[PDB]
């Protein structure tokens, strides 16, 4: 079953991530960008709730939010795999980008901007206040830059 309870849930997965990239060590640098950028999600969906009782739009719309709940098991599940050392390499090295979850951060930003619009016509909430708009992916090419230089030398665990 998935009763109100389940609002909880939503917005905890993307919580999780917050807590997730502090477990990272190398790439962890990186990591707090789309832990810092995620929660920021979550962020006025979770105190939506915690307002009063249980608030939640017509289930239209939970049909668009169901695209984004799982849009944070990517990020989360990348991070339980990324955790590993060698997986690192394995990764950066197959791919000529620098950030691992490039294409993670990718759709959290589409799955956002595209409830966004759902959730700012139906509740009275003001999505976007400044951290959006522009994507969060121009930084986080920054951070990786330097990130995956320091990664070059890295012989201990
Ligand atoms: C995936 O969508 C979630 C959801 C999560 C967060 C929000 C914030 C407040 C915008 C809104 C909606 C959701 N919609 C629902 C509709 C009905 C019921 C019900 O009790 O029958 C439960 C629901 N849960």
């Amino acid at each position: 079953g998935s009763p109100g309870e389940n609002l909880k849930h939503i917005i905890t997965l993307g919580q999780v991530i917050h807590k997730r990239c502090e477990e990272m060590k190398y790439c962890k640098k990186q990591c707090r960008r789309l832990g810092h950028r995620v929660l920021g999600l979550i962020k006025p969906l979770e105190m939506l709730q915690d307002q009063g009782k249980r608030s939640v739009p017509s289930e239209k719309l939970t049909t668009a939010m169901n695209r984004f709940k799982a849009a944070l098991e990517e990020a989360n599940g990348e991070i339980e795999k990324f955790s590993n050392r060698s997986n690192i390499c394995r990764f950066l090295t197959a791919s000529q980008d620098k950030i691992l979850f490039k294409d993670v951060n990718r759709k959290l930003s589409d799955v956002w901007k595209e409830l966004s619009l759902l959730l700012q016509v139906e509740q009275r909430m003001p999505v976007s206040p400044i951290s959006q708009g522009a994507s969060w992916a121009q930084e986080d090419q920054q951070d990786a830059d330097e990130d995956r230089r320091a990664f070059q030398m890295l012989r201990r665990d």
